[PDB]
């Protein structure tokens, strides 16, 4: 039971494409499905192996039910939008997601020429982001970015679906979201207040003690124990992306969990609030302009179509 | 007199922003012109010795009369449009020129990001390309490009501005034109086909020998000798952009020149064509959209 | 759980093919290098890590094993067998022993050349010794990309190494060598698209050409066979370019593994002797087989109990 | 159970820190145990590919007994001295072991300064080494040194604790030794000499055949076979230090084993002798000046704390 | 044209700081270690190359220059001027050589200076022993980048080597070490904008503060000098973070090159006695020099030439 | 004003020499060669960048400078001179051009070497091609490290190119080559002592022995040469191991440049001729010539001007 590189190493470019299926156009994404894999290795391996170039295919909840017949996965339904009091986590089209990702932007460049190649007149892109890493693995916002995703066996226990699910085994639930930055707002705060806002030192990256990480910070809201005490974890990879001479500057939010519901929780808690948080103070630096849920089949459950 | 880095090593990202100066912001760009320098090492700096990060600064004929008084680069003037029987060369506005360059993309954005908040409210952003090269070197037409781009003291020479201009030693000439590739129409034509539309080998990038190599390929009307039986030559630096959702596939061209002439016959020689070649094959499937030039002063001339 | 050689080796960008028969009498000389080989392998290799990624594959041949080991036999362990083709010919070559050696640089392929040869001088002729080097965008002499098929992973693990069909050589291999000497003079004279229709990928961008534009005689077509459910058949190859200017001799050496030997003789059957759709494989046009030998190469817990 | 990361990737840069808990520091320690994970990745993370940044918390048998009541590991016991008819393993004070690495020192430095300081004022240092690595992979007596250390799966049944102690699996136990040279004497021996002395040719580091190796060489002695007829071996990541003012040129022994007897039993062999060898040829030109023992848990039991 | 040291060296990131006295008779056995110091470095470095980077450059003190030759002496060569400022010292301490040698490994340091302090044994006292090394973004142990604003080319040539002015030690340079030692309890104190103002730089962007808004006795503002012309007087430093966790050391080794000594002196008054403006350098009020001593570093032709 | 071959390249870890006689009649071919070699070396070469580090160095004979130019002939160009001592003898061997072609990956060597030889078929013979490859430790076939003191920078340039003695041909310079075969099996049979005393430097360390102890008849001690005015005279080396473990061949590639093949010759003269203190250079006594030729290597426009 083969997963997609969902755990792929660190990679310092990516694309992010999102596209919605025109009517009719099934049998031409069928088709491309079958061959993404073939499409990954026809780039990527004479570039080997410095390249690591790799392509997780998503497939969205209305798109799975005009593509495959059968059984859905338990846990895919629509994104669900989020209505807080302040802040909005808004539901955008989006039927397929290729998440590419390599040390270099070319090779992502490539790749997602021979596939959007093949899906021309089938689809209609929605969203298209070329990022790329702060060579400190930094976002936007200059905190360091990915510190806590889980690695080796946590990794896997965290993102891949499992026997309780066991139709779709090897397969994981994605959320992308778009972000946007105030950075005119974000930089006229003190080093110590933004501190406060992500619940981590900015330089050390050393997280802030319980005695001092106010309830309200980004790292606060997304803490989550569950039913029995231990910790749900997500696999993020952000990216950012942006135009000096448009002004925008922002984070490409990409998620990576087992089922959807432990990412939901953590987006209820930063756009709903708690009981002491209103929201994640994040938020007030932070526009999401995008949203949407995909599943990430096996990779064989790819290959075995046409 | 010490130039800018015109001459930069190879680096594998960059962005262009071509700005105009808004109606009464020319104070605000002379501090940012004296500063741009200074924030190249505060940026670059800390990720040397591997990021090879540098900024050059360009200045448009009319911004230039803006910016300053008394005397001017001999060769500087506004873009020459050219109307060719089936090509056409366009001029697009543009006063100021940031070509940045760096191993990595996000040291190029670092810096822009520096320039343009220095420089808001007294520009207007006209165009900006976030350009990666192929990992060999090739083109978004997939030949390799830069082979025959001057190295070492024959740059030099070629590109920075001498005692033909005493005042303005060390500068440059830049031209700077974005090209969209119709890549549909492009990968119709067979291998050769293709090779003889450019002038070299697509694999090996060999030059076609010269009883093969037509009249009308882009090698032969861009090889251009003076009356001393001397090539001229331009340092180039294509960069291929694109948006692969709105099948946009562009390479950015820039040319550095000591003087215009060099580069304005290479374009007329393009657009125009000559005698035997009615234009270079290469633009029936390259369309320029943008257009522009620039004097880019020697470094202790902005240090002012 | 028993350890197998260093089958599958990361991508290296040298290599030696190493090529001896056994002198008589020599036999408890190269018992006792069997069981230091691994050993050897560590001493050259260990102070150059990570870089070096030395590695080194010893194979045994079928009449060499009947002089070396009392006991049982791998199961397809046999003399590589000549195919007489209507066209051409698949030779078989005497061969004893095989030292698949792979690196990231040929000194440190050398140095371990010449301490297992020095440790056998006066026990063992040289038939063949091969230094090749791949090319930097992973191209053979034919300037076409090879190895992008190659299965990875799991799918390598299963394809190479043999496992419960045998369960006395689990974690064993089977390696058939040919050294391949081109026609380059004849290559260069076909067009891109003609090369294209030899092999049956796209030369620039390593994409397999559409199965209904791929000639059934193309080098990808007649490689391409399904098991008894229509499992596609798997072998893993690391083919080395090796070259002599001067002599103007440009060559392609072909290594492939697999977990039993009939997978790559089915391969070759139909390469040489034809199908019913094909006459032979187009490859063989521009390629001629001057050396062919088959070996086994067992567990390395296998050598060092000796 | 995710273990600590014993299996390192080779590092050319460590620190090695050795402390006691005074008295009534037990909780500052216990509050440390649990966040020192967290304090490696975001030391490290920002650094990674590259950095390679890591640190094992090992705990010794005195302190485990302050730090936690209920089960001690099987294994876990004082270093006890070896006193040889010629040579001396000396046992000294040590509570805490932290083992970090990284291609860098800045990193280990880093590390170490945040450690420390959640530490500061409840315990005492009594031993602190910055190690580096030849770039040939050498030590001090310049020998090509962890050639035949386990890799992959060998690796994990050699170091990590599992079924036997299975309270523990996924824990492992580390000796540690520190070692100064006198190179005046070494470097006065021939090669072939020295070869004589370790096992192994210095410029090739092929091994001398059975038929000439000395039965007194440094890998005769440490060759250890048991009762399975299997091969007994440990991890090890022995790093050169010094300075050259103070004339100290050393070696840091750290060795894991998934059972101290292992370790223990090569330490009788080169110290004590056997029939054949009085003592490990390289102990007259290397002194222990510390040696100490320590039990380092799994990653998820300093977690839950 | 008379050859250098390696007083502009690549970026490194390891450090060895080498400083002794000469004892009684001492002479000829310091004299043939100079004569033989630039081939010792070949020696170790040769075979690092070319990721070594290994470099010594050899310093003689002002006492020491009278004691190993007869003849002329160096224009600016001097003992170190002590300052007794109103509230800090800058202390002097006894030193004849220095040898700063620098690496992109320690280990390659330290077999140097094996090597060097080997020949030297019996004749020489240690006085100063650093092991430095680099933050992996060439922060200093204060957490601010340190090495932006140091000349490089055709700038830091004519700021460091001696030129037409003192014609015989021409392509020779003048250094100057100082051992500070941090408060780093009072640092981690300071607010990120309040370091910033003792700094004179932004912490995370190392961007420069405006000239109005960066205060006058902040460390840019009084290390920045005019000379006659208004030109800048210019010095190049490769300052080494060092220390040690349990003795809580926390230090900056301070080195500055120039081509005369009264420019990293003229700094070194206008740091310790301050200005009509300021009253000292404020990065005085976290740092503490505990050692002082001046050297000239001569053309390799001279030692060479002994 | 003169722009020179790439003669001093930095350091690569590959090599391949390609020695050819010119054929009756082969003049115009090879003209035509020379006047784009530098073509093909960009070629090859731009698409590797920037690791590739590919050189081509063209040299030509005596013999031949005489066929392909009427003119004036470098001062120094002549046969090379036969040297028949009392025991080894320095042969000399037909050779009208050499390719010194130089990547830090054979098959760059390979696919430069190829294409200039593809464009000389028909108009030259081979009469030597070796592959070389250097140890990751820059060591050589006798395991001792190599190229510790070959000049660097200025002293390189001043040592190797030809200035204003001869204005016609400033930038050129003077290459000979040797093809050397090793006695390993007797080498071996030496102590590290034994062979320290054969080189003149310790083996591990590569530290030159001190004068007390290093024999008159030692490699360093022979090739060490000070001109008429006392200054040690230099060549530049390129020394690279090469050989084949089934034949056991075990050689040094030999390849000296200097300004004036005066220098080298006086080298070679006391290494087989030796001094009064000196029968002859130890290093012969385990090193056969096999080769031996004299090219001049033109400044790169001179044959760009053809
Ligand atoms: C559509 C955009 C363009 C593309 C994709 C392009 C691509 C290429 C390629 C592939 C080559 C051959 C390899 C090499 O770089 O040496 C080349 C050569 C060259 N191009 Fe272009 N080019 C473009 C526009 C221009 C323009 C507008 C100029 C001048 C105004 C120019 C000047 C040259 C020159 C001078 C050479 C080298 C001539 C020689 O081989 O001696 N290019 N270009
Ligand atoms: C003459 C020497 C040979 C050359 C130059 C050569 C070259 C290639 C190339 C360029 C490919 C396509 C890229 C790839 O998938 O790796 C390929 C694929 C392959 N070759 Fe060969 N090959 C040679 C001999 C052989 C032989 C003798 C066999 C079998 C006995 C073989 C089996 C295969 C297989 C199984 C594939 C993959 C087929 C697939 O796409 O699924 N090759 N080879
Ligand atoms: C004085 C400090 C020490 C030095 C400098 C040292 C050096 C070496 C060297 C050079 C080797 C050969 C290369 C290799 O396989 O790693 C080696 C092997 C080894 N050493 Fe040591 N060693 C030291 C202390 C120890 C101690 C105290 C032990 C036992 C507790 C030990 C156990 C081993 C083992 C097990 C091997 C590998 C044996 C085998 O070949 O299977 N070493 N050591
Ligand atoms: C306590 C030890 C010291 C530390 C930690 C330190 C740190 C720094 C830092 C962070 C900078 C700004 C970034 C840069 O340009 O490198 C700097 C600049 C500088 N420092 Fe220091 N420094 C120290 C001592 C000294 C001393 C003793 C001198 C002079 C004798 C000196 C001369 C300079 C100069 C000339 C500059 C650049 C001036 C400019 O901005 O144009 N530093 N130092
Ligand atoms: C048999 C082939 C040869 C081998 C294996 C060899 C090896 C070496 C070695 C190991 C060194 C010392 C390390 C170094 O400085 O490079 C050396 C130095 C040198 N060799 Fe050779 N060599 C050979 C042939 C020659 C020949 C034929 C010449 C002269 C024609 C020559 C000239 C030199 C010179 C000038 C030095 C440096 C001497 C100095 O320290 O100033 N070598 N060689």
């Amino acid at each position: 039971p083969e997963p997609q590189m969902v755990l792929s190493p660190l990679t310092s470019a990516a694309i992010f494409l999102v596209v919605t299926i025109d009517s009719g156009g099934e049998d031409t994404v069928r088709d491309l499905l079958s061959d993404v894999a073939s499409l990954e290795r026809a780039v990527g391996f004479r570039a080997q192996p410095d390249g690591r170039l790799s392509c997780v295919t998503g497939i969205g909840s209305e798109a799975w039910d005009r593509l495959f017949s059968g059984a859905r996965p338990a846990g895919l339904h629509p994104f669900r939008e989020l209505d807080g009091p302040v802040h909005r986590a808004v539901a955008t089209p989006g039927d397929l997601l290729f998440h590419i990702r390599a040390s270099r932007l070319d090779l992502c460049f490539a790749l997602a020429t021979e596939i959007m190649g093949r899906l021309r007149g089938a689809v209609t892109p929605q969203d298209e982001v070329h990022g790329f890493k702060y060579f400190d693995e930094r976002d936007m916002l200059g905190f360091v970015d990915g510190t806590e995703n889980p690695t080796g066996a946590a990794a896997r226990r965290a993102v891949l679906v499992g026997a309780e699910d066991p139709a779709f085994a090897g397969g994981s639930y994605a959320v992308v979201q778009k972000y946007l930055h105030d950075i005119d707002a974000w930089e006229g705060l003190s080093v110590e207040a933004q501190e406060r806002v992500i619940g981590r030192r900015k330089m050390t990256d050393v997280e802030l003690s319980d005695d001092v990480k106010p309830a309200d910070s980004h790292v606060a809201l997304t803490s989550v124990t569950g039913p029995d005490g231990s910790d749900l974890e997500i696999l993020r990879d952000n990216m950012p992306f942006g135009s000096v001479g448009r002004e925008e500057f922002g984070t490409y939010f990409i998620g990576y969990a087992r089922t959807p519901e432990v990412t939901e929780t953590m987006l209820e808690r930063m756009f709903l609030g708690t009981a002491s948080a209103p929201h994640d103070r994040i938020l007030d630096f932070s526009t999401a302009v995008t949203g949407s849920l995909f599943f990430t089949p096996a990779a064989d459950f790819l290959e075995d179509l046409s």
